[PDB]
């Protein structure tokens, strides 16, 4: 296992109400900058990982104007949503 | 009360399902959804969650980008704030 722990916590459940934070790759820096945006919960985010019918580029993309994610970080974020979808949706 | 359409949708995991299977969305419907790029449900349900699953916006917006009626957009908003509420 390559991931963080906090990936693995993410992907074990559906995410329900939880706060954008408890995505991997975001950080307290990023997850305020997502917050400010209105993405104040994962599930929001989620949304517009599908909304971009779940494209690497276009997600990561719209995560470094969003909040200044990194590419480690939108890397990270990106795998947890997708290995959510592949578990859940 | 619901459809079997809206039954069917609500219990399970959406998956790759066709725009078409959502609950109000039928041939026209979908047909103009596609053509915007929302071509399966999945990507409908992440509109709902952009917008916070406020139901106002969310049934606007579907009026605004298929032509969804008063009914359609009732019913497709339903089928996803309980399969929301089942899955996510």
């Amino acid at each position: 296992m390559t991931t963080s722990q906090k990936h693995r916590d993410f992907v074990a459940e559906p995410m329900g109400e939880k706060p954008v934070g408890s995505l991997a790759g975001i950080g307290e820096v990023l997850g305020k900058k997502l917050e400010e945006r209105g993405f104040d919960k994962a599930y929001v985010v989620l949304g517009q990982f599908l909304v971009l019918k779940k494209d690497e580029d276009l997600f990561r993309e719209w995560l470094k104007d969003t909040c200044g994610a990194n590419a480690k970080q939108s890397r990270d974020c990106f795998g947890c949503l997708r290995e959510w979808c592949d578990a859940f949706l």
